[PDB]
């Protein structure tokens, strides 16, 4: 799986350990082996949500399979939550793009996951 | 929706207001209130369109519907006329991504939207 | 076509012609004129892979048609490589994620490609 968020919330409000923290726990949500987790955090961006520049996210969550109406909920209440309690967004400031990846349309160590 | 631009054009060469325009454009266009609309503009970035490094930009639109090929089209001229009059981006050198995204693949809220 | 490439490599280790020869090599693996391929490089980013932040990179390759089980292959071998060659990131540490764009839902020049 691969989880990116962009943010307008500062690089020096990013606390440390924030991207183990999501690794871990995305591999307890998404079910999936750790050793494939990817992470990526953009700060300092220029961005805004209903037209207001309060902290605010536009994330992206991929992944071959695991992704699904009851799951996509689990894992927006868990992100959600994390980038409220470490980086003070609010919830409803935060938009979150679920992919369910062909793994024909992935690739990765010189060829695809087909 | 969600808007998102990244162009090598400089952050100074973004105008005052530009997110706020890009806001009530979109908000327009696609008939949704502005408290959904989500905008992102990356200047300064290391990228090259048919090979050479003259102002571009490569750009997503998301939305839970509202897409379409009139309505793509629409968007377009709409995106483009605003990039090559606020940030002088020629609409040859860009490039707009759209996503129909279903309401159960979008995270809002510590929920989805389904 | 486009490829885009973030990476927590740093800026000064992107060689100064990378760009162009994502270029030339992106209209030879894609049969495409060099005048369509557009390419995108983040470096500098936060980000790791399996809870590790030795290099790395997250791609997007994005074409209207020219994508496949065969031919996705081919392009991972391709980009990995290259990335191993001039970014020294091992091809295990690099996820391109593929998209086979609706004409329809891409945005150029004020119009689709529709």
């Amino acid at each position: 799986p691969m989880f990116i968020v962009n943010t307008n919330v500062p690089r020096a409000s990013v606390p440390d350990g924030f991207l183990s923290e999501l690794t871990q726990q995305l591999a307890q949500a998404t079910g999936k082996p750790p050793q494939y987790i990817a992470v990526h955090v953009v700060p300092d961006q220029l961005m805004a949500f209903g037209g207001s520049s309060e902290p605010c996210a536009l994330c992206s969550l991929h992944s071959i399979g695991a992704i699904g109406g009851a799951q996509n909920r689990s894992y927006s209440k868990l992100l959600c939550g994390l980038l409220a309690e470490r980086l003070r967004i609010s919830p409803d400031r935060v938009y979150i793009n679920y992919y369910d990846m062909n793994a024909a349309n992935v690739g990765w160590n010189n060829s695809t996951f087909a």
